[PDB]
């Protein structure tokens, strides 16, 4: 409890490594020649090109950060929007970016998880939202997105995965153990109290819950891309970065930037965007 709140990072640090839109999650490098913060916006379209959004409709973003992927649905495909943040920071951000669009359309920004969220909505974004999708419950969680949804329902997450330790012993124990290590680090000092899902239970959970779950999608190769350019960003900004923490915390994201890159590299991590498609999906 009090000894999570010890990894507790201002959201200043994370500026000096994240591109300007701040985004804290995979970016999407296509074409393969885009600027991080480019291919942050293709990463967005990426997610909602998958949702058969409508005008009018109602998209839900679960864990909507600073609200770029909800504006950038409100702007492409002229829907309402509701976001989800545990964040109060992100919350105030949010609004002002809702309220800052020129539309009619509803815009809504809710201090709370999923777990509470009981309305009505068209189609569900997630990516990487650690807080809402980092702590299991993935029964309920797949039961109230299947629930709230119409009978065309659709909707995208994406988040960072492991592999069950089964199949990481198939690449030898040396490096089973090492990664299992690494995982234990990510989840006590990058994402505390957190629980890394694999591929197997994002897609098993949502065919329990009624969902139809086409191939996933992995980001490996981009993931790769965006820590190289995170921990680039971060070792350039070192004194800065130092400054508005210390030592201690510029260690530990340089050990989380080049750790990652080095485990997606060798194909230990990787990265998910998972489509569940409700029974009555647009074909
Ligand atoms: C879902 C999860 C769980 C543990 C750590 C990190 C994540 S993430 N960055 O939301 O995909």
């Amino acid at each position: 409890e009090d000894i999570q709140a010890h990894y507790d990072v201002s959201d200043d640090f994370f500026a000096l490594f994240q591109d300007p839109t701040r985004t804290y999650s995979c970016a999407y490098f296509e074409p393969p020649e885009l600027t991080l913060e480019e291919a942050q916006y293709a990463k967005v379209d990426l997610n909602l090109d998958k949702l058969d959004l409508k005008p009018g409709m109602t998209l839900l973003d679960i864990g909507c950060g600073w609200g770029t992927t909800m504006r950038r649905a409100v702007e492409r495909f002229d829907v309402n929007v509701i976001g989800l943040t545990l964040s109060k920071n992100q919350h105030a951000r949010c609004e002002q970016v809702l309220a800052s669009i020129d539309t009619n359309r509803s815009r809504q920004v809710l201090l709370q998880g999923w777990e509470d969220f009981a309305e009505p909505v068209d189609r569900i974004v997630s990516i990487e939202a650690f807080e809402h999708f980092g702590h299991e419950n993935y029964d309920d969680f797949f039961k109230r997105c299947f629930n709230i949804m119409p009978a065309d329902g659709r909707m995208t997450v994406q988040s960072s995965v492991s592999y069950h330790p089964y199949e990481m012993a198939a690449r030898g124990k040396k490096l089973s153990f090492e990664t299992a290590r690494f995982i234990k680090f990510i989840v006590t000092e990058i994402f505390p109290g957190g629980r890394l899902p694999s591929t197997e239970m994002m897609v098993e959970h949502g065919e329990k819950a009624g969902f139809t779950v086409p191939e996933p999608l992995s980001l490996r190769p981009h993931y790769i891309k965006t820590l190289r350019i995170w921990g680039d960003t971060l070792q350039s900004n070192k004194d800065k970065a130092i400054e508005v923490t210390s030592e201690e915390v510029y260690n530990r994201y340089m050990k989380y930037l080049r750790g990652c890159e080095h485990y997606f590299t060798d194909e230990m991590l990787d990265c998910s965007l998972v489509t569940y498609l409700k029974p009555g999906a647009a074909a």
